[PDB]
């Protein structure tokens, strides 16, 4: 048995290279000569998916090395496709024709000629059979699966192939015997994690750089996910700051503060401020307590065995800076996995192509095990407009299958909508699909004004004192962005006009 | 187009409903006995996946206020 | 553009009903003296691709239970 991870190659994920050489590569090592008996014919290929920075490619190479082969020829799907028609079916062919020779020539003891494609799923697309619609590649993966399980069939052979959408290929490309066996790979666990960091360190440990105030049991679990791609590149950050250390002029952890600057796969930390100007300003117990709601049924979820999927959208009257607080929500339990999906990336797209950035957020997030994700001013995205009715149905048709889809066993997360209107909502029947929802009234009373405005600190005692006996009394009904905003318009006058300004401006706020 | 047709009745029923909770078991005797004596005789229309909601958002809270937003949030829905 | 038509119409008698029954055979004269005098006097407007649904949904109970729910599921469509 040669399937120790004693070797350093790749490491966290020894169940599932256990499982593959349990029922997959059993055969290729054992001794033959009990099986020239029975005759059992070898797996051709196999399939194992996953996200995409997780290091599968440093398996396949390494079962080449393992059992070995003269060498892996690794492609690259889009590395071939052709205008002219011809050429990308025959460079397949060359592929396997490479192989045949020795198969045929030498026998059945030859040794393997294996084959990796990086990306199958554009070509693997699975076609099918009607006058319309017939397809644009459909003929390539005859040619390829007639190398597969075709005519003279060869034992010499090994293919693995690889993906991130596992669910469009073709299910005769990977019908048994063709490729039986598939994995799944997921994003490791810290324990993985500490396994790999332990690998790329092995060297500087040894050269002893880095000899101190280390500790990797700390440093893998103060990232609950990354992929263990981006460590190598963070370790290579980590060697950049010894370099980095001496311009000045053996190595520290700076670790702790490069963690900042990397975009994971997973949770960002940047993409609040663009969203949170200001941070959460408490003017009164609303506030307070709605996001105390939202700590609070948080861990519904992460406590709940049978609700992996929850659901609540922040409803209120515009300009209450709901997708603030629905961000705050998500940075207030430092989860794993957060993301935002806003039209303002996904700006001047069709029906179809947001939808299909919204397909990859979730399914994105679905294999993380917690997460929380967040979806901005559902009245843009959706497109409507109250004159005429338009929208896309496509939209919304596709976001709540969304909400009452429940994830893979195991994995939980919970959405926030910020929609600012409801009524449209109630009568589009999204209502009754989210749980339950939350009223965001925005201020009411001047007597939370003056205070907030004590918190923020713009204005003078007397500048205050002015509010204080003006008005007490009027209910004012305004939405706090439009209040920064005519602060800051205000904030620039004649110091003695400065106040009545505002007072006349905000009198103008309807209802 | 369609042969025939079957009509899946929610559950109007608060003693029936106060059996799932019996078969659950999510809330114990004496909770449960104060629904008793809240709920009988009435009528409740709910939703079951709705009702998983319910108990288990409530389930997460502390004992002493836990069932009173449970029922005030059950009957939030009154038919 | 059409020459002609043809209505074709639905079956309006318990008699072309029953007769029916003694084509196929499937319900033998007993019961079938109850079903006369249960349809006798009375309209029905059901077309037979629905029935031949009807009759064998029916027969898969037992025979006690068995032309009871057939005709009391025919009330629907007649009225
Ligand atoms: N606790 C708070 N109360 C009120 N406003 C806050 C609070 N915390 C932050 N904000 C402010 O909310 C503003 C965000 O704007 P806002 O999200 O209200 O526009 P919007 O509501 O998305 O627009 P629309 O009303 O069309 O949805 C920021 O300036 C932010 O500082
Ligand atoms: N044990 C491991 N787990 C995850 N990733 C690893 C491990 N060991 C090495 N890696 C990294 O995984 C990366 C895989 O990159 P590659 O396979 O080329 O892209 P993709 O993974 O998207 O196909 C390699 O660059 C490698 O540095």
């Amino acid at each position: 048995p040669d399937w120790n991870f004693e070797k350093m190659g790749i490491g966290g994920l020894d169940k599932e290279f256990s499982d593959i050489f349990r029922r997959a590569f059993a055969s290729r090592v054992f001794p033959p000569e009990i099986v020239e008996q029975m005759g059992c014919k070898h797996v051709k290929g196999i399939l194992l998916y996953g996200p995409p920075g997780c290091g599968k490619t440093l398996l396949a190479r390494q079962i080449g090395k393992m059992l070995n082969a003269r060498e892996p020829k690794v492609v690259n799907g889009p590395e071939i496709l052709n205008k002219y028609v011809g050429e990308s079916e025959a460079n397949i062919r060359k592929l396997f024709a490479d192989a045949e020779e020795e198969q045929r020539r030498l026998g059945a003891n030859s040794g393997l000629h294996i084959i990796i494609f990086d990306e199958i799923d554009a070509i693997c697309k699975q076609r099918g059979s009607m006058a319309g619609s017939t397809g644009v590649h459909d003929t390539v993966v005859n040619q390829l699966l007639s190398k597969i399980d075709g005519v003279e069939q060869l034992n010499n052979i090994l293919v693995i192939g690889m993906t991130n959408r596992p669910d469009l290929i073709d299910e005769a490309l990977l019908r048994p015997g063709r490729l039986e066996v598939k994995m799944e790979i997921g994003l490791p666990d810290e324990k993985g994690r500490l396994q790999i960091l332990h690998i790329h360190t092995a060297r500087m440990r040894g050269h002893q750089l880095l000899s101190a105030d280390v500790d990797i049991k700390e440093l893998a679990v103060e990232t609950k996910n990354f992929s263990g791609a981006e460590l190598e590149g963070l370790v290579r950050a980590a060697q950049s700051t010894a370099m980095n250390r001496h311009i000045i002029a053996r190595g520290d952890f700076l670790a702790s503060l490069e963690n900042d600057i990397k975009p994971a796969f997973g949770t960002n930390q940047e993409d609040y401020a663009s969203y949170i100007m200001n941070g959460i300003i408490k003017w009164g117990d609303p506030v307070t307590r709605v996001l105390d709601d939202g700590e609070l049924l948080v861990q519904q979820t992460k406590n709940s065995d049978r609700t992996p999927l929850v659901s609540v959208l922040l409803e209120g009257p515009p300009h209450s800076g709901k997708t603030a607080l629905a961000a705050k929500i998500a940075e207030e339990s430092n989860f794993p996995f957060i993301k935002i999906c806003s039209p303002d990336k996904m700006i001047g797209f069709s029906e179809t192509a947001k939808c299909q950035a919204m397909k990859k957020i979730f399914d994105d997030a679905y294999k993380s095990q917690l997460s929380c994700v967040v979806v901005d001013d559902i009245e843009r995205l959706l497109d409507y407009v109250p004159i005429g009715p338009r929208f896309s149905n496509l939209v919304l048709q596709a976001l709540l299958v969304l909400l009452k889809k429940a994830p893979p066993q195991g994995r939980k997360l919970l959405i926030i909508g910020t929609t600012s209107r409801k009524d449209v909502l109630q009568e589009m029947e999204m209502l009754n699909a989210f749980s339950t929802t939350i009223h965001v009234p925005n201020i009411a009373t001047g007597e939370q004004l003056l205070e907030a405005l004590e918190l923020l600190g713009n204005f003078k005692d007397k500048e205050r004192t002015t509010i204080a006996q003006q008005v007490k009394g009027k209910k004012v009904w305004i939405g706090i962005k439009k209040l920064l905003m005519l602060i800051e318009m205000s904030l620039q006058m004649d110091p003695e006009y400065r106040v009545r300004k505002f007072l006349a401006l905000l009198r103008e706020e309807g209802a």
